[PDB]
Order: structure tokens, then sequence, then C-alpha cells
């Protein structure tokens, strides 16, 4: 039932779509694990939607820590923790020590974002026992996934792609592929909680669907999610 | 309405230029935010203007990162530029994306650093990992105490536009040197005493402002002299820089 | 008093080292007196003690902590402390750091997990007078993360001087032949009986655990009246090359 | 004011550099109204302020705190300050850390001991706006630890390097004019000759604060004097019109 | 006068056997520095003699420090040489500098370190900035848990890279004569011969202190006197006479 790296690889070759979304409360992670959402992204994305910043450079290591143990509490699905700005960077040890620490907070995975530059860093955690989800995001990215699977990442996400460019790079790469405005034939997608349950005021992102209008319940809204990504209905045109 | 690197880039083009002066305060960010103040440079010269200090030498980190939050939290439209302490940022390359992630966290846009081409290595480490960097060329008041002299500045400059520098600030030079500066690096260039083809301007606000006694610095003009308000001050400014009418 | 020394001559002669983990000073006295040769403060505590679903959060203090608790009750038998997940796979001047903090603590040899990347790190450490047990095949600490690889494992860290291999589930075949290779003696678990002696955690031998056995793991308690009578006689069965049996491998 | 470039049209012109150590404010003070133009804050205070027998005990944070006393009394002297043992000598990075705490704390320029495996060192500062005074010759730091091209070469070494000044104590008078003659930077002499761009003295060594004979070298400038501003207004005299040092010292 | 490394130097070119003795306490270090010791050994064996563990691995720099500092408070003319701990040193020379450096601040005159070879760098890196190096070879305590050509390999790195003394522990007599003769510092030896330019002995042992049987290379000059002042002076004599170790 706990979903592995292997689980990903499995579903990868099958052509199941992977269902993640972001978490950062123990209540949320588990009505999402038993929801049917696969992988859970405890993402510094949090700075806004839960710190309520501007942007997430704010975001310290110990509040990746602290929220990575809230939804551990909570959830079967992988816990993925990205790793903030300015704690790994520096270096690849710095990288690994602060990767540690989310690892030991209840991580299953980290994600780090970067290019070809960075991928000295993923092959020195992966090997070391840390999955590494690799974030990039048209040469240029294809250098960049490649250089992150030579190196051993897990997964690579990719965020706000052409379609078509997604596609010719998931099929590239050996590892799975997970994306957000990237098209639907990534191996899989990823959206933010808060902005597929309409908690922000406003229109919503073009890439991003509204999944609580239709239903009377969170635990509905989001099964609809994964239900569609699994449908390959969304995303959609 | 928000400023960019990508705004100062199309004002560079247009040869429109730029207004940028130091803040070190909420209340005053704001004010200058208002009057069509474009960049907002939260600059180790609060060691003097702030601290009462005779030298920016003194200037910690934290106080880097206080007066950035202060700065932030009155700041609307502008891109807030924050100065690299001394001794926060010249051990290496490493410590200086630590210093750099510290101020980026307390609320800058930008990051500024003085040095030549020794430095530009520093450069190219932080903007690749997403902190834009301003490198400040010429008279260094960090180095305050310490024909080949052109070429040398003219070298420092093109080290660190080839290293992603996002803007070149340059104090006490020769007008006709750094007109051929901005016409050679990429990108926009801000000068303080180094004549008005420079892609902008700066000046530390309480210079301009006519807040210390004796008379002001060669390079340096008091808008509060002849004006009716500390907000007209700062409109003049604004209005003399793109005019070029400022420097003189 | 067991020295890396003694377990050479042991390799030598055939004959089989009893190692068995130990968090406590109680059960580490009553082990030593078992006759028990070595005793493995491992990170395995972070589940068998501390009640976790993995050994990555237990930390350098609570490897410390236990060390030095373990170190209070045994006399004989060489103490051996695992470097936790975190606190030796950065550099291998951290490594030593680490170890050192260990050997403070009452250790007289470390446990540190990894392949040919951490050679180097054994090097470093056996140079400057720290033992160092090879940890290769299945590691714990990589559990969220062949055959080749686990000889060229064992032949990186023999040739960087480890005083100790030892390897978690290998085929017996395989296991039998690292034995062969590999200068230094081997400890196996899940690995055969052909390695050069054996190790199990206390708790599951002791039937501590609800549930039938591990596959490799037997039962000890079970026929016997004392925790020390179920002791005596794992240390006399890996002697008598009796555990582990076929069910066992 | 007294800057570098002060100091560099001063050796360009013949004119003798008065320096003396200073650890306090008000000495600090008197002394710089009494014409002395560089401030030595210097680890000797390791044995004239804390009664020590060696210099080597001097702590980093004793350095700042005298150097932010002399700041606040000195006016126009440059303030130089001694980069304390043990804060340095670990590699060009701990310099730099150690040497931008003392310009936080009021110095003008540092001052480190060592030859020419130190030059990398300075031109490190040097480079990074800290203006260097290299210490060669007797270096007390290493008190507890031919020889005249030596002496050459730790001088052009640090010259090279960018030093702003060059700071020989006890050195054959005849090298210290050649050395002089030879680097671009301006020379400061203890013990070294009056042939040097410039003169030190330790403060309480030239107002005889300490009982017995002064060393050979040293001159006390108390005697014949009654106040301690005539006795400084001496030396700065006898420094600049070469009378001091002696045939004597 | 005072106990310098060229006071050390003079005496290994005139034949004249150095004295040293380990010293932990103010009370004793004055006792010895009176009786005629030349060195005074803070060493980590005070991790077994004072603090009663089984090793010296266990002892910090903390403990070391404050031992020297105790020493340097009895001490006037003995040299005082202070162990680097285990694990303080070892992770790189710019560590063992910084080690070392705390060490001379305490009081320390020079410092100990253990190692053959592969810490000849180290040596060389402390030597250069003003610390004095006593690098100890042959049979180091600080890697209990864990020949000739390798000895002398061993002591020449060491020399090379300037150590002003080098310590040998446990040594073949013969060997630590060839050794004796062929590096330019003075050598000082426990269990080594009586070929060395001097000798050591924890003074705990030299005083009967451990219930036991005394061990082979060392002798108990308790015995036979009525004071430890004349027990120290005893062996002072001896070491000179060249009749310890016999």
């Amino acid at each position: 039932s706990l979903i592995t790296v292997n689980t990903l690889q499995k579903m990868k070759a099958a052509g199941e779509k992977i269902a993640m979304l972001t978490a950062y409360e123990s209540s949320f992670a588990a009505l999402m694990d038993d929801a049917g959402v696969e992988m859970l992204l405890v993402g510094d994305s949090l700075g806004m939607a839960v710190q309520g910043r501007k942007s997430t450079l704010p975001v310290s290591l110990r509040d990746m820590c602290y929220h990575t143990e809230c939804v551990a509490r909570g959830a079967n699905a992988m816990i993925v923790s990205d790793l903030p700005f300015g704690a790994y960077q520096q270096s690849k040890e710095q990288a690994f020590a602060a990767a540690a620490e989310l690892m030991a907070a209840g991580a299953h995975m980290v994600k780090l974002e970067g290019g070809v530059w960075m991928a000295e860093t993923t092959e020195f955690l992966q090997m070391r026992g840390i999955p590494v989800c690799a974030h990039i995001g048209a040469q240029a990215l294809l250098n960049d996934a490649k250089a992150h699977d030579d190196a051993g990442a897990a997964v690579v996400l990719m965020e706000c792609v052409l379609a078509e460019l997604a596609k010719k790079v998931t099929e590239t790469v050996s590892c799975p592929t997970i994306g957000i405005g990237a098209g639907a034939d990534c191996d899989g997608q990823v959206l933010v909680m808060h902005d597929m349950l309409g908690i922000f005021p406003g229109k919503t992102a073009k890439f991003v669907k509204n999944f609580m209008q239709g239903h009377d319940s969170v635990q509905a809204a989001v099964r609809a999610y994964v239900a569609e990504v699994k449908a390959k209905t969304f995303p959609a045109a």
C-alpha cells in the first residue's frame, strides 16, 4: 500500500498517471492520502499559502521541517519536501545537510531547483540514500532533464513548459516526470491544494482547475482531482 | 507598475534614465516610491548617515537585514537593492551567497557588492542561484582605508557583465570613461560622480536633502534647497535625472 | 578482552564470532557474561527502543547516549557503534568528527553504511586509530532510496583497511565468496553461515515483537528459561555453525 | 589626518614616521595630540597590560576591545591593530574574518607576523580593502619556536603582495637600510636602525614603566621630562630629526 | 635558567640526557621543576591517571587546556609540553592548528601529536606558525583500539617537517638508537632504550601509585626514599647517568 519510488516507476511504465498535491497540515494530508493522492508535496509554496508572504524566499529550513513533521503525522502517500531557498545552493555538502534534516523530519524524498549546475548535488544526495525530485523549467530544458536523470534523480518536475516539449522530456528520461502547466503527457500532475480548492478569491491560473466547485466536500473535490488526472482529463486545453 | 530587472533593461534600451536613492526607513521609502524613485538602495552608507560612524566598515549583516526589512514595509513599486556589508561576503563566494540569501529573505530584490574582476566569480555564483547582483566598481567606500586605471575599470565592468551582473554601479569615474563603459556592457549602469551618460543616477538621501552641515560634495546636489517639501525635493531629483540635467 | 586482533585470529581459525545488538547497560552486561563477543549499539534502536518506522531520525546524540549506557555494562566484549544517518556522509572530515564522539562515548569501533563511495572515509578513519566496520548489502539508512557491486564494495573497504565487513540480506553463495576474498573478518545477518560471524537484533531473537519471526531470524527465547540461557544458546549455535540454518538462509 | 597616501608621501620625502603602541583612549589622545602618526594597538598588550609572560594568550576579543578604546581617543593618527596569535594563521579566509572584526572595531590597518608563507594572506586582505602591515624579522608570536637573504625575500614577498607597510624588528641596520631602499612601501623599524622610513616603540618601555634597564634598542623618553606629553613630543622630535635611534640603540 | 628548544638542542649536541615526566597538577609540577625535570608533559595519559578511564580517547581539548593552565601556574623553568587530545587535531592541519593554539594560550611551550608519516604535513603547518611540535611515534596510545623501516620513515618525515622533538614509545632499543643518530632534533623515549636523547615516564607509574606489578620499562623511584622530592631527583640523576632505562 505504501507508495515507494519503485511504485512510481511501475506506474510510469504502465502509463498510470501519478496524482500529486501540496500539503502543509496533518488533517489535510490525511484527507488527501485517503482520497487517493499518491505524492504529497510539502512545498515552499507554503510561504504564500500558509505564511501569507509575497514570495517563497523567506521560508526557512526550520519551517520546512515543521510542516514536514506535521504532514508525516497525518499521512501511505509519499512525502516530498522542498529544500528552501538559501538552504542548499551553497554546496552539495550543505544540500545534503539540509536534505538530511528533512528526511529525519518525515520526508521520503526532497525537491531541489536548478539545471545542469545542480546535477552534481542530485547525485551526491541520491548516492547517500536521499531520493531527489529535480525541479526544472528548449534544448536547455532537455539538457537539464538529462543531467538530473544521469545523476539519478528519482523524479523530474516541470513547471510551465510547452506540452510537446514536456512529452519529449518524459519520453527521454528514465525517471517519472511530474508536471504543472506542462500538459498531460507528463507521468503525473501536481497542483497547490489551496488553488484547486478555490481558497483564493478572483480568477485562478489558466493551468489550474477549481475542483471544489461542483462538490460539497473537500474529500470529494480531491477525489475528483485524482480521477481526472488518471483519466487524463486534467490538464485539459 | 512594479520595477523589475526587465524594466531596467527596457529603460536602458530606450535611453530613459533610472532614478535611484538610498533608503533606510519605511516612511522615507514610501515617500520616495510615491515620488517616482525607481530603485531604493538600502546601502551600507547607513553606517554614516544613520549610525553616525566615520566609515561604513562597522556595519553588520544584521544591520543590513534590519533596514532592508524596514524599507520593505514601505516600498511599493520600486526595486529594493541591499548592500552586502563589509566582512560578510568577501571571504568566499559561498559566504557571499549565504549573506545575500539573508538579504533576499529580508525583502531585497537585488544585492550590491563592491569589487573588481576578483569579485566577478562571486557575481556569477549568486546570479546563477537566483540572486540578482549590482556590481559596484570605481571608488568603493569599503576600501576607503586602502591609462592603466581606465583599462582596469573597463575590465572590472566587463568581467561583472560577463558574469551576469544585473546592474553595474560606478562611483567617482571620469565622465568620458563611464560613458564608454555604459556603451560597452549589456546591463544597465548607475552612477554617482560618474557623469550623466550612465543609464541612471544614485545619491545618498541625507546628502541630497541637506541633512548634514556645511557644503555638499562636488558630485552631490542639495534638492531640498529651493523646494517646498521633502516630497518636492525628491520629485525634482527624479525629474532632473530623467531630463539629464543632473548631474551637471 | 576482545580486540581486532582477537577477531582476526578467529577468522583464521574458523571460529565463528557472535555479535548481538545492545542498547542498555543491564542487557549489555548480561550478553557480555553470556559470551557475546561483539556488542552492536546500532541505529536499529530507532525502531526497537524509540518505536519509529525507520532509523533515519536517530541522532548522533542518541547514539552517544546508548553507547555510554552500554559501556557501563560491558567488560570483555568489543563495543561497536553505528554512525547515524546524516552524521557522516557529508565528508570524511565530518565522519571522523562523529566517529570521534562515539569513541569518546565508549565505542571500540564504529560502523558505517555505504559502498565504494565510502571507502575513502573508511581509510581516513582507520588511519587515525578508529576501527571501522563497513556495512554493505541492505543498508537501512537508504531504505527510501548488484552482485558485482557487492563484491566491489567489499573489496574497496577491505583495501581501505576496514577492520570488519558486515553484510545484510545477501545471497549465501555470494557472502561465502566475499568472506573468502577479503582479508578482514565478515559478519552477516541474513547472509548465510559462511561468514566469519553472525549478528541479530537482541529484541528479535528474544521474541519481543509479536507475529512471526523474520526469515533470517531465530527466536532463541523459546525453549529456554532465562534471557541468559537464550543468549548463551545463540552464541553456542553460531560457534557450532548450526545458526543460521538453511531455513534462515 | 594620516592615511596610507600620507605615509607614502612621507617615505618619498624622507620624512620619518613616528609610531608608538597605544591600548587606552586617554594615552591615545595624548599621543595623537603630541604628533604620533601611527598608533599601534599591538598584542604587546599581552605583557604591558595583561601582565602575561608572552603575547600568545591574547585573544581577538582583547584586540577588538583595545582597538575600540583607542579609537575613541585618536583623532588624526592612523590606528594599526595586531591580528593576535591563533586568530589568523589557519588560512587567508580566517585572517580576513579576523581582520574584518578589527576594522569594524576602529582599525585603519592590521598587522600580521610572518615571512613569505604569509604573503598570500597579505594579498588576500589588501585586495579586499584591508591595509596590511607585514611584520618580519623577530616575531614575538614565534618566541617559543644567508639568513639575510631570507629577510630580503620576506620583505619583497609582502611588498609584491601589496603590503601597505613593512615592519622590521631587531635587524642589522645595514640590512634594514637595503630593504627600505628596495621595497616600494614605507618601512617601520624597532631595533632596526634609523634608515627605516619610521620607528616604533612600546609606550610603556619608552616611558620607563618597567623596573630595571630598558632593552638596548629602547630609549627611556620619560627621563628628563616632567609630563608624558613632553616625553612623547621628544620621541617624535628625535625620530624626525633622526637622532633616535642613536648608535647605542 | 629557562628550558627552551635551544637548550634541548644543545643538550643533544653535548650528549646530556634530558629528563621528562608527566605533570597534571600545579603542586607536582612545581616539585618536579625544582627537582630538575627539564620537560613537563601534560599528557592525555591523564585520562587514565587523573580521570580513571580505560583509555585516553575520551580526553577533551577543554580537559587538556585546564590541566595545562594548572601546570603553568606551578612550573618555573621547565618546558611545558601539552598533548593534542584524540579527536581535536586529526581532522585537518587547520583543526590541529586551532587546537594547538588553544594549548599555547593555556600555557604550553610545545604541543605533542601522535602519528606517523600521515601527520608530518600537520607538523610542518604548526612549526611554520611558531608552534613547536613533539612528534610521537612508535606505539601510540590514541590508536590502541586499532616495521623498522616504517618507524624510520615516520621519524624522518617529522624531522624533515621541522619537529622540535621526536618521542618514541615501545621500540626496539637498536632501532631507537638509529633514529636518534639520524634525526637532527632531540629524541625522547619510553620503552625505547637508553640511546635516546632523553627519557619520559608517567609520574604515577614511577611513584608506584597504581596497584599491581610494575610495568616492564618502568622503574619505581619512590622505593628507597621518603619524599617525592627525592624520588624525582633520583629519576633525573639516573637518566643523566644513563643508568635508566637499564
